[PDB]
């Protein structure tokens, strides 16, 4: 259509106004004194959330240039959520600060590309300093504190994550689901976790989390791909009124041959799900047999010769609950037979003892680790559905932050890590003066998380930032208690992955955004 | 779409204005001197009701932020209705009071998260005090009093509930349905009650109660799930014009295929219903056989060898009336054969005797308990349909109240319980001053039910509140007579569950709502 | 006409919005790094100014309730201008801070009347602490520093005002007017220089200068107007016998008398020059008497009783030297008793004390400066008229501040005095908790000028305020150099009267505004 084309400072101030609207909506949520944002839903009741990426995703503006700025900055929060599941508000605050100071530098007349290069150099150096400053979670051993900080000073959630990880291992899968009582319940049940996703995005249910879930789903297993529709049409037709959603696990379902005609078939009564089988060959066949034994089902194979037309409901397996995500699909609880599960575990352990190859040994040890850990389920207790959603979001943030902490380490919370690495980069220089100004923009913007936390506390951000900068190491400011101290000792820990990801994504988007001279959008 | 984003006090006052509109509409109904609200209905005549959740559900506002506040507070009334089926108005009044005082505290500058934590701590302590204050409701007079109070001081409804529970047992099922006559009739007929719900929400009939009902539904029983459409197509085609809505009870029913093509089949002339069979295995087969004997039908099974096609209209059973709800499905009256039902009761009882296992004995005695109790049907007598709906609402409320009363006990009515619990929590303190202010907000809001009752009486809520606070124990104010006295002696009893639920849901939603700094909604 | 009525939080929010509009327009000028505000004028070019009172005067809002708030807070700047002539921006900033904190307190449910009482108590204690903290400003160096600070760090203005005050003295009068040149000029005239020229051009003794120069002349002071030579004829004959020149001050000399005086002027019998008396009714007689006292003469009037035919040489006044030009008359070293001059000056001082009008008081002080001391005129030099107006406003501010400094002393500038006073009042308490909160909001508002100055420099107000509070005595933050030091040593001095007046007026107005619960105004 006809285009509105804006240039220079007019385009940049419109972009900054949209950035500021999104970033203020997100930034009111930052920190332990951060407040909740109500997001209206046409679906049902409004969602009350402290989660910055949710707020950012809901933001969309009427002015088209402001809307472009808001969408571009919204990418920062969405990328932080996708990468680490936490620190999305910190990432948005960093992005807004970089954008504001970089646009001020552009107004001062510095070359925006050189400003972007300076920002990128400063952020690379800051990522290196964050890696150097990071204390591994094994040495610190403060998983409960990380979960508490991520769950907004909810010590119960932090202790729940700590118990779940001490029970199912630091790498075992943990799933957050809606409970039924007022209290949070930890349930270490038998389950399986594999890193695969759905073939099509049309299997997404009414919830907007992007992960499909099934109530007591059916289990169908196959290593050899089927040849015609009539061979599996009886299995789908059988599950037709079997109140257990047919979860098909095979190599790679063609959406045109299942999803299209099934969508023409059902209007949404039940969500037939198809997922990819990870691995290949004999490893995939062994995993399929293990999953069938877990769920009580059987695997169809050409060598065996047993056919889907001969398959019945009793032959196939089942799982109490299954959650399928693009990143990783988890089976929460499969009944099967406990004695059969234990016998299969013993057989796989004997296979480990018999095998001597490194690849076979490591894959079989991954198998036994998955079977031993099972699935930890955290039931979220809440009186109402809006409290349920808020608390579940906070528990998801705590789980993501604890996972990131065990993956990469911890640093001082409350923006102190960024303050410290900015102080160590005070001597960083670029190839020219505009690159040096970009470096200084990045270093000043690294203060923005702490200052926004202090503003949300209603305290004086400049005074607290000065006091923290005058300190050293993990010295910082406890916003929950409004006093200074060693942040590690007070338990205010941030995952190094979360801080690094927030800084990197905010830097990339904001550095690109400060280089924009022209904006083209619909009238 | 483009979003209207409001912050701070503007967002909070819009939210409070919407809360106030919904809460005033609901609160005019509170107490004995509460008045009726007319809810316009597009389908037909307006409904006149004194129920609070109905009014709250109908409230929806033009201003989008006020609408956000109204929907969030409406969740309180809907949650209370779902939990105890009574106390929705009290819950709304509590939620509005907490919201108002918490927003005043936020304007005073207290940290809203700490206010929410104080409210939650006060409400937890208040739930403990409600359990301590509760007195077991184990008398027929007490049950009658609870029903009378819950039926807007209708002693006839209270006595009807008391007689129904003294006849079918304090746990036997009781169903409220319209009566042709102008008088309320108690009918203790044989019936079956099982805790299961419909597979799909597409079986909901015209009435908005969320429970489907069938006129003389046909009964079909199965423990083995079907494989193809053609096995049951003669049964569906038969009942098609047999004259009885086909109620299908099977192991694990599903509508994936059934619901879509059946909806494509009928346009709504008659309602085909499918429900899950509770339990599993031999227990489910025994229950299915019992239901088939009750309704005169037979249970198709692979072991039996019978098939749906083989079954004729005479072979299959029927029920005078069936009401299916998500929580619990009841068969009001399954004719069958009285001699058959008797003989089956004697057989099952002998099975209980013969049996020695604790699980077997318990389930067996539960079976005979259901058979003996049957269903107590209360026919609501009204001259007109609007009076029918109003009186049926009040009878439903009385039934839910009496149920909760026998389950969890009774406390002083007229908001006296909350007053007493607030007086006992006067010494409760939090971790900081904002938490203490939140505790005080909760304690002050616990007075709101009594004050609103007094306002509906047209009396002075402050004077009555102070007079009740000056007293102790079950001392309160009889609003029906405008005189003070012992609430228990005067018969003004509230179910402890109802009071606790109202308080908990109001607290959860209102504590979340007072923490909101930003609101995002469509323009 | 029909009225719009608003109550409680809504009315207070609209009032605060209007106050904030006015204060945001004004506070951008506070401090050395403060900027200029352009005020559109329906007539002439727009005015560029760095004065809070002008910006505040121009502010008027469309929203009626916001306009109410703006007008009320505009009273602060107007009153500060009226009393001290400086500090109007500091006063508007203080009023905005008090209003903001007090409205916050009202939103917390505290009684606004008690908040106002606490604010009043804190401000009274603050005025006492300012008086205690003030130091005299009598040296010319401190006066120059005060003028420089009040002129937006224009050392030339401060030094010029210091020189003017040193010349004219304590009783001297200094006025600021436009100058033709690009440079500021100081013109000081001593003794009597009343603005009346020769009644006849031919009286000019010195043609190359176009002025009459009389050496040791007699002075004739007649309160009446004359047109005939008969009545002064004995006086003229006596003067001619004496041989010294004569100067006539009278309501008017014209016709035959003037012509005869001129003819005798050329003929040389008597060196005579006649000029009009100064001023108008009720004042002209006072001027004549002042001149008689200076020159040791007597005024010839019909009210007093004496006639001019009976006037003698002893009746005539005496002066050392006289200069008549077309525009003004100058008398040098009038031969009159000193004690009489001091007595007449004391009577005029008593009239000043009795006077209740600005015009009357300035005219009486001008008369005093004519009798004793001197009168100075500062011609402001600027390249254009907009620059002329801006510089004239700054010079008038500097002059007002220097007069205030001489009257009541100086305190540390840069909002440091208010910071120290608020620190000294931390223990002050009221009758109840609401009064205590009012005291606290007044004390916190006392930090507003320093914070706004720092904000106008682009720095962090909170950090600088904390650093200044951590200091003691006159330690402060020089905004011009962005450095810390002794405000007195770096020459950042604020008149005690200016600071006290700003605090007092802002407190009174703001305290009344926070007490508002309803607003009544015309509908839109
Ligand atoms: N008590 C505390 N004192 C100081 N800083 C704290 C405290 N608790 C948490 N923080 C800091 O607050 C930040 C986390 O704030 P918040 O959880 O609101 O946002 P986020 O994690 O960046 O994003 P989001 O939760 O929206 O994904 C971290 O920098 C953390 O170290
Ligand atoms: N005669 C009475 N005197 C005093 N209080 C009474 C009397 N009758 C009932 N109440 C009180 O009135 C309250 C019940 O009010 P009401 O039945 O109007 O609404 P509700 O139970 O809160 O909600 P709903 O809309 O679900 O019916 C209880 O607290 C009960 O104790
Ligand atoms: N170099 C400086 N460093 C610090 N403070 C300074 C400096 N120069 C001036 N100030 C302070 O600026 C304040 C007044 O400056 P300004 O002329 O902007 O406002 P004002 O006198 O309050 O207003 P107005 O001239 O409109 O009546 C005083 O407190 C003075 O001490
Ligand atoms: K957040
Ligand atoms: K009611
Ligand atoms: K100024
Ligand atoms: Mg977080
Ligand atoms: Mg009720
Ligand atoms: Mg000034």
């Amino acid at each position: 259509a006809a285009k509105d084309v804006k240039f220079g400072n007019d385009a940049r101030v419109k972009m900054l106004r949209g950035v500021n609207v999104l970033a203020d909506a997100v930034k009111v949520t930052l920190g332990p004194k951060g407040r909740n944002v109500v997001l209206d839903k046409s679906f049902g009741a409004p969602t009350i959330t402290k989660d910055g990426v949710s707020v950012a995703r809901e933001i969309e503006l009427e002015d088209k240039f402001e809307n472009m700025g808001a969408q571009m900055v919204k990418e920062v929060a969405s990328k932080a959520n996708d990468a680490a599941g936490d620190g999305t508000t910190t990432a948005t605050v960093l992005a807004q600060a970089i954008i504001t100071e970089g646009l001020k530098a552009v107004a001062a007349g510095m070359n925006p590309m050189d400003l972007k290069r300076g920002i990128d150099k400063a952020v690379t150096a800051a990522v290196e300093e964050l890696k150097a400053l990071s204390v591994p979670c094994s040495d610190s051993k403060a998983i409960a504190q990380v979960g508490t900080i991520s769950a907004n000073s909810d010590e119960t959630v932090g202790k729940l994550i700590a118990e779940a990880m001490d029970k199912v291992g630091k790498e075992g899968v943990i799933t957050v689901e809606d409970g039924t009582g007022l209290q949070d319940e930890l349930d270490v049940v038998e389950g399986m976790q594999f890193d695969r996703g759905y073939l099509s995005p049309y299997f997404i249910n009414k919830p907007e989390t992007g992960a499909v879930e099934l109530e007591s789903p059916f289990i169908l297993l196959a290593d050899k791909k089927i040849s015609n529709i009539r061979e599996m049409l009886p299995v789908l037709e059988a599950v037709a009124k079997a109140g257990k959603p047919l979860l098909i696990i095979a190599e790679d379902v063609e959406g045109e041959a299942l999803a299209t005609l099934v969508v023409n078939t059902m209007r949404g009564i039940v969500k037939v799900a198809a997922v990819k089988a990870p691995g290949f060959g004999d490893r995939r066949k062994a995993m399929l047999q293990d999953i069938a034994t877990l769920t009580g089902g059987t695997v169809i194979s050409e060598e065996i010769g047993m056919e889907l037309e001969k398959a019945t409901l009793e032959d196939l397996g089942q799982a109490k609950r299954v959650v399928i995500n693009k990143d990783t699909t988890t089976i929460i609880d499969g009944v099967g037979e406990e004695a059969a599960i234990q016998g299969r575990v013993a057989q796989i352990r004997q296979q480990i003892e018999e095998a001597t190859s490194d690849y076979d040994r490591e894959k079989l040890q991954e198998r036994v680790a998955k079977l031993a850990g099972g699935v930890a389920v955290i039931k979220v207790g809440a009186a109402t559905e809006v409290e349920m959603k808020e608390k579940k979001a906070r528990v998801e943030d705590a789980l993501h932050a604890t996972r990131a902490a065990v993956e990469e380490g911890v640093v001082a919370g409350g923006g102190v890590a960024l303050i410290r690495v900015a102080s160590k980069l005070a001597d960083l220089r670029g190839q020219n003066e505009d690159q040096n100004v970009g470096i200084k923009v990045a270093l000043r913007a690294m203060e923005a998380p702490l200052r926004q936390i202090v503003l949300n506390c209603g305290e004086e951000p400049s005074v607290v930032a000065n006091t923290v900068k005058g300190g050293d190491g993990n010295y910082g400011y406890n916003a929950a208690t409004e006093e200074y101290g060693n942040m590690i000792d007070m338990g205010i820990l941030d995952p190094t992955k979360v801080t690094r990801s927030a800084l990197q994504y905010a830097a990339s988007v904001a550095g690109l955004m400060i280089t924009t001279e022209c904006m083209v959008t619909d009238l």
